[PDB]
Formats: C-alpha cells, structure tokens, sequence
C-alpha cells in the first residue's frame, strides 16, 4: 500500500533518500538492515541517484532539478562529485578492509580532496544552497557527506561556503526529521 | 564553434562520454590530458583535474553521468533514457551501479581489489539483466546502461576478469561493439592512444 525504504542509520546514501522523500511530502515505512533500496509504484529502485531521479520526474514539486538544463548540469556535477567520487571511496567495503585506524586516514584523505574540489566550485555556484537559492539534488548529497566528514573528524574550517550551506540546510524540517539520530535502528546513545 | 570534449583513451567515463556524443551525432574537438591558457579552461569548473570534461552551449561539465543527461535533454534523440518513468528508473540504477558502483572503486594485489570488485558487481549486474535485458541492457533500444557496460567491460578484460560467468553482459557487449558509435569512440582509435594499443 505505501512505499518502503529498506534503510541503514549511518548510511549517507539511505540519508539522501529521506530527505528526498521528506521534501516531496512521500510517506514511507522504514524497514532497517543493497540500501538505500525503494519500494514504489509496484518496482524496486536502487542507487540514491536514480531513486531521486525517479521521485524528481514521478512527483515534480519541490524541484531537485531546477528548468534551465544548463543548471541541471550544474546541480548534477556537484551530486555525482559526492555520490561517484567522494563517497565510494569511503564505502563500509573499503574501510573495514584497510585496518581499524588506516580507515580514518585514508577517508580523510579522500573527503578533504573532495571538499578542496567542492567548495571552489561553490564559489561560483552557491548563493544561499549549493546552487543559487533554491535547494536542489546537490544539496541533497552535500549534508550526509559533510556528516560523515564530522564523524572522520574532519576540520570544516577550509570550506567556509560548504559549512554554511550545511548549516541553513540543516536548518530545514525534511533535514531533520530524516536525520541519522532521529531513526528506528538508531542506537539509543546517539540521540 | 564545436563542443571541446577533454579526454584521456584509457579512461572509461572519457568513453561513456565519446559514445554518447557519437550516439546523438553530436560533433566535437578532443583535447587529450596528462600552457595556462589550455590549463585555466580544463580548471575552469573542475579544480580536481577530471576528465571527462566538456565545454558545450558556453558551459562547461564535469561528471559523465551529468554530461550524458544534459545531451539526452538538449539532443534528445537518439534516447539514453525511454519514456517511460519506470523504464528510466532501471536504465538509470544500472548506470548508476556500473558508474558509482563498480568504477569508482578501482581508479601487486591491486588485481586481487579490481577483480573482487568487478566481479561482485557483475554478479549483481548479470542477475538484474536476467529480467531488463532483451538485446540490450533494458529491451531492444541502446539506453544510458549499454553506454555504462561497455566501458566497464573493457575495463574486465583489461584486469583479466573472466565473463564466462557473465553470458547476458558477454552478449550485450558484443552487440553493442558492432555499432559504429561505440568503434568510433572506442580507446584504440584516439588520438592520445599510443601506438603500442593498436
């Protein structure tokens, strides 16, 4: 009857998900554990960039994409940054198969080489969210990275435009009701 | 005055990219990658050095996922994507998976990682295939996923990785390398190749 997220608290990509659903006003059913994976429509979608693109196209407003395809390109370029080229590189796969220790080096190496690319990008996309004033798809992928870099321990004071992009996201209603600490497979001891 | 596509033969996002502008019969000037005039462009909008970039309608995009949806938006024809929503959403997890799956996690025993990766993501691949593919990945139209798998696939070949395993990808892929955009776009036929890949 309603659709179904099969999610994971400390997954970015699940993170994505949900706020992407919060903000087109979709009710789900969370059930916790390949995820992020959506039930919807009687089909089954994987990858949080074809998932939000579907939810984009099937139910518009409010818009991921902004009209002006040169603008998508944009908003598009900043997401597959963070989905294709920041975030595998810090993958549950990588990590735990490096050491217990070799992990938080290696992240960090791959979240400031992002972050260095990202926020100079921003320096001439951003205007109050990742590109110009409305929130878009971009905005969607930065605030899970910018959490996971908090949680490597990632000093955020080199990226000024990002920090402060994520903090008026993290501002917003669907920012927070679909926040890590705020699930059913939360940890008790981290809300 | 044409698209400048910046390019590297060996890099499998450069392909998807050379396949798609192929595809949509889209002319362009390549500039293969490792002055500051050349540097300051290939930098413009892309500080981390990437390639695929290409500077089209007087801007520039990096990413080929990005890339290749601005082309099937502003070239529409011939479709990466179907009409159908939910055909889209399939053509769109396999890309997804080959592009932000399976490729990022490989740019010794550096062959023991490539391989393992290769090969779980095939498994998922082949098995979603079983029920999408006809004579391509998705039905009988070349889509988003065919312009992906290729690439991949040569990149399998290249780390040795048997496609026994894989007859639906194996099948798909030969299909698809008999279609003169993806001979024209193809790694050995560029001209940073060197010549020792010919």
């Amino acid at each position: 009857g309603k659709p179904i997220l099969y999610s994971y608290f400390r997954s970015s990509c699940s993170w994505r998900v949900r706020i992407a659903l919060a903000l087109k006003g979709i009710d789900y059913e969370i059930v916790p554990i390949q995820v992020p994976a959506l039930k919807i429509d009687g089909i089954t979608i994987v990858q949080s960039l074809a998932i939000m693109e579907y939810l984009e196209e099937t139910r518009p407003i409010p818009r991921l994409l902004p009209q002006d395809p040169q603008k998508r390109a944009i908003v598009r370029m900043i997401s597959d940054l963070i989905a294709s080229g920041i975030q595998p590189l810090q993958n549950l796969s990588v990590l735990k198969q490096v050491g217990q220790e070799n992990q938080m080096q290696w992240a960090q190496k791959v979240i400031t080489s992002g972050f260095n690319a990202l926020e100079k990008i921003l320096q001439s996309t951003a205007g109050k969210y990742c590109v110009g004033d409305e929130v878009s798809m971009a905005d969607v992928c930065l605030v899970p990275q910018v959490a996971n870099a908090e949680r490597f321990k990632v000093d955020l004071s080199p990226y000024p435009t990002i920090s402060h992009i994520n903090k008026e996201l993290l501002a917003l209603e669907v920012f927070q009701v679909s926040h890590p600490r705020r699930q059913p497979d939360t940890p008790a001891e981290l809300r």
